């Protein structure tokens, strides 16, 4: 329940550990891969490890289109 | 061959046109719908337009993570 | 339980509804003021009104410091 | 003198160093924390430290709302 | 003395006003355009007309690379 | 062909990596200075070095303005 329009399901593939940030690749519907960077304490809060499913989360302002 | 390394495909199913954004509502892999609010400039340049196929950008330290 | 770190408490003293966006000002804490910009839809679909109270979400790298 | 609408004053109470960016946490009223993510050479220039007295600021259009 | 370590100055050569939010057309240093996308109240407070010189401030993790 | 209307044509004259980013500094048109902060993923794959020249790319809604 949050204004962010983009909400996107997915399983963690991949995850990169760095001393401020992480990233996180996550696999969606039709093989489509999402890659997110966030901040490592966020990694560790909410129990990112490969194989969770999780959610991927995009404000509609941050989204560009390519013709 | 732009650094976002988030590339989703698909066909234009809503659009909306504002004073100074405009809203395009993109159908992706599963019929998830990827929700973009851009500048009405760009939609007239890009000619986006009901069943055009585009594709919807979004640079990784903008995707969040959602437990 | 998203990754965006910041998390904050407060009422709405203000909204305005555009043709594609909407602006809702909420009051939190110590009588700070907090902006934000979405789309019109959100507006309508979280039932926003004035005097609700709700919270504003900010990931970390949106974040600038000014000294 | 900025567009970005939301500027909130407070204490430096975190401070991480990384190689790229870094992450300052500052106390603001009523121990709400806001959590920030810069490059590390804006910390040095900016000289933050533990206990200086800082501000946020954000841009409208990166707030979300959340129900 | 902002994080933000993209500061571009300008004149303002275009102004559109919409509901909520405006948009600002300013001409750089060397040829070069830079089009941004605020509030209208921040345009209406900070005064901006065609003719102005101002600034355009960008955050680093808002700069994308295109080869 | 992409909806951002800022696109800065420069040349690499700074490259600095860490674990999870990178810091890319282009030097553009006229004397000015662009900073991006991206995935070191991207930096990798673009294979971005001393030298290059490459496209620093903004969403309008991106750009603050000051005064
Ligand atoms: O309504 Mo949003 O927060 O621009 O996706
Ligand atoms: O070590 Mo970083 O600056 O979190 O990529
Ligand atoms: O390498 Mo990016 O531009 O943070 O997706
Ligand atoms: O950069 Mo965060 O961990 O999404 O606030
Ligand atoms: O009428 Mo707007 O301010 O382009 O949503
Ligand atoms: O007027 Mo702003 O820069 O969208 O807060
Ligand atoms: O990431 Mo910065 O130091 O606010 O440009
Ligand atoms: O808001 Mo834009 O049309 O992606 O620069
Ligand atoms: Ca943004
Ligand atoms: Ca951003």
């Amino acid at each position: 329940s949050i204004s962010a329009r983009n909400q996107l399901k997915g399983k963690v593939v991949g995850l990169k550990k760095g001393v401020v940030t992480a990233e996180v690749v996550l696999e969606i519907a039709g093989g489509n891969k999402i890659t997110s960077i966030i901040s490592l304490d966020s990694v560790e809060e909410l129990g990112v490890k490969e194989g969770a499913e999780l959610t991927a989360v995009v404000k509609s302002t941050d989204v560009m289109i390519l013709a």
